């Protein structure tokens, strides 16, 4: 068996939620009509780093439906669907992720993905956060030579990314697919919104109407999250270092303050800030009783869940923990600090994750076919592509485009076939 | 009198008006406390074209105090504020600007900023639309020699200078203002946000709750004029060409069609595109009865007003007029098509105008010190100065920032002064 998940007979759940993503995923499903039959990705080799869902199976096998052979392992330890992964596995394609693994199963996992039966190598990696991109640089330098180059799919791996390039440490070209339009202003923004509550009430029965809960970041994520629990009620407190993030949330009618002058006053505290260490031991000593602490950014150590080691945990449910102090006071915390939304429910919805996932196969054609006109640095696609990503999934949703004119096109000095806006344009 | 304005003696409310506004433009008075003793602009000689609101007398007042001397026209026939003016006036500072300008007027005002006494001729030019510009580069072109550059504040305006490079038309340095993040994602965002509605109510009875509202055009305008009409109770439709910004507005809720379908469904028209004829003939013909037409984008060109000149136009007070067609139907038609927010009303409020301005006043004086270093092309200030304008607005709506530990800035590869995003980040 070239796969390892936890059950295999999940495999006709999967399937089943698997053919309802499709129907949300037009993106995806449209690349499949268009690109099937030439296989632009035939004798393409691609390891996968990234949360083993319902949505990245139908990722996996639309790269797979245009010719690509990949080996996947998810880039959490929380964050995988057993059910999607069964699915996967049964189709034959190597995959191994499983729901719950140990930071050794989880780096042995990644490491399964660099090398299969028969010599197989990948050619072309695609990292969400940058543990794979980590992994080769630092461990298989001499997989790099063959290595067309990486998509990376989110903000934090995007900022590990440019602090290689900085160094000299990036070997392989890299494009960025958080910066895409129709993912960082989709996916990150309108799927946190969402996906955000689902984690909260899945892990309990905490009602946020009334409550005061902080934000920490206004980025695209804490954007979202923001909408999401002002929509329920709640009284939404924002921190922020960016002057210009502060004034967007100030803007909104949010507070800005710092969780050094707020930890008393909070019932829930989100992180959102791609960041190290924004809650500390001293945040949550000072939390009131029964306070909610979570992270929606991409790694653990936005709060340091180490000061925590000598307080008895007492488990509540799967990935809903208490940690009593020593006064007796407890807070709880979702999924042991790992991204609640994928940890505690199941991640962004079909219909966003496919403008996402739509820029990565389009990256790895890419990459893929032309390798050779990029160097060692990071790029984003053009944006004739972007808007083609936006274009696929109008229809579902039932938005009716109006066509400009001649003159209308002259007017604002486009093409009426785009692309619509200037390329530094921040919609 | 090297100035022309309505009534001189409306200055001493202007004059009370102005001090309310100072005190909510921390941005601009941050400056003058920053560099009036400098004086950077001393030497200057600047040309400005740009709605001559109380807010901008604040602007025009900076300039002075850092040593610069102007003369000053409306960019709209509609949208001086004529005590505002007349303070200026009465300062001695040459201004041409009156509410309800004739076309003729509107240029011979724009005119007289180019020469003043004592063969004053500017050096410097501030434009809000590109008539400034565009007269100066066709009309004087002896003076685009000693013009050192132009700023540029709207949309509309850019779109031009860009057409103008394109075709080698450009002869001057220019900044645009318009894409500071402090300014796009503020003024036209949140400022159109408030501004519309006060166009709206102050021109008609006209309740919004209940009603069917098409935006045309969702871009940082209309997304502002989207989120203004929602939060009071109508239905907002969006029309849109391009399918990045339809894809948002369906994610907002927003049904997105287009104005041929739904003409006959709609109470309130309001166009937001920076495009030609959006609103034809037929449109107005098929829309209902008493149904509400205005135009929130720089130029009246927006909607085809021509069409409408054989009806009879019953005037029910200023800046808002019926159109009788044949049949007995009516519309109300706002300022004419001209800029509803500024023609029916006044303005941005001054808060957001003064992220705007204190932009202009950077601008000015880059251009000023260091028009040498840039070549006939657009260009945008750096992140630095937007994230310093930014900063200078935290204050006054009591935004607290939080400040990053040495190892928070190397986490994410930040100077901890900033700035704090990279370059192409879209907020
Ligand atoms: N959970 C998900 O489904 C999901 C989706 C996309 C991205 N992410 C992750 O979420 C994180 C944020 O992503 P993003 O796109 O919003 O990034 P972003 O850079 O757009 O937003 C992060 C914000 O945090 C702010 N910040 C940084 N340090 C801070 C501190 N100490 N205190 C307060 N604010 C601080 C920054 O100023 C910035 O505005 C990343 O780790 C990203 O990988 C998660
Ligand atoms: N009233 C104010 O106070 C104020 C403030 C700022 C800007 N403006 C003006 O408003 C206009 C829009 O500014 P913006 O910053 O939102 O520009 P923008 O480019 O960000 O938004 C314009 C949008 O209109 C869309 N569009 C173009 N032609 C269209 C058509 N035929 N049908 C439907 N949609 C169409 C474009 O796709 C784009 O998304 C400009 O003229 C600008 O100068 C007015």
């Amino acid at each position: 068996q070239d796969y390892k998940v936890a059950e295999i007979s999940l495999a006709d759940w999967g399937r089943k939620e698997i053919a309802i993503a499709e129907t949300e995923m037009p993106g995806l499903m449209a690349l499949r009509e268009e690109f099937s039959a030439k296989k632009p990705l035939q004798g393409a080799r691609i390891a996968g780093c990234l949360h083993m869902t319902i949505q990245t199976a139908v990722l996996i096998e639309t790269l797979v439906a245009l010719g690509a052979e990949v080996r996947w392992s998810s880039c959490n330890i929380f964050s995988t669907q057993d059910h999607a992964a069964s699915a996967i596995a049964a189709k034959g394609i190597p995959v191994f992720a499983w729901k719950g693994e140990t930071e050794e199963e989880y780096w042995w996992c990644v490491e399964q993905t660099l090398s299969g039966p028969n010599g197989w190598t990948p050619n072309l990696l695609l990292d969400d956060g940058g543990d794979l991109t980590q992994v080769v640089h630092q461990k298989h330098p001499k997989l790099l030579t063959a290595i067309k180059g990486v998509s990376e799919e989110t903000t934090t791996g995007v900022a590990r990314l440019y602090e290689m390039a900085k160094h000299g440490q990036l070997k392989i070209p890299a494009i960025n697919v958080n910066n895409a339009v129709t993912k960082s202003k989709f996916d990150n923004l309108y799927g946190c919104r969402e996906s955000l509550l689902d984690g909260l009430k899945r892990a309990t029965d905490v009602m946020i109407a009334g409550k005061v809960a902080l934000i920490l970041g206004y980025g695209d994520v804490g954007k979202g999250c923001a909408q999401a629990l002002r929509g329920q009620g709640a009284t939404v407190l924002v921190a922020e270092i960016d002057p210009i993030c502060a004034l967007q949330a100030a803007m909104e009618g949010y507070r800005v303050v710092t969780l050094d002058d707020v930890a008393e006053q909070v019932d829930i505290v989100v992180t959102a800030t791609g960041n190290y260490h924004v809650v500390t031991h001293d945040h949550m000593k000072r939390m009131r009783n029964q306070a909610i602490l979570c992270n929606i950014g991409h790694f653990d150590s936005e709060i340091d869940i180490q000061s925590l080691k000598q307080y008895q945990w007492e488990n509540i449910k799967p990935q809903v923990d208490h940690v009593i102090f020593p006064d007796g006071k407890r807070i709880i915390i979702l999924a042991e600090g790992r991204l609640v939304n994928l940890g505690c429910a199941t991640g962004h919805p079909s219909f966003v994750m496919s403008a996402s996932f739509t820029n990565q196969v389009l990256a790895q054609i890419e990459l893929f076919q032309n390798s050779s006109q990029y160097q060692n640095q990071v790029y984003v696609l053009p944006k004739v592509l972007d808007e083609k990503v936006a274009r696929l999934h109008l229809g579902r949703i039932g938005a009716k485009l109006t066509q400009l004119s001649n003159e209308q096109a002259d007017y604002i000095g486009v093409d009426k076939n785009g692309p619509y806006k200037p390329d530094h344009y921040r919609y």
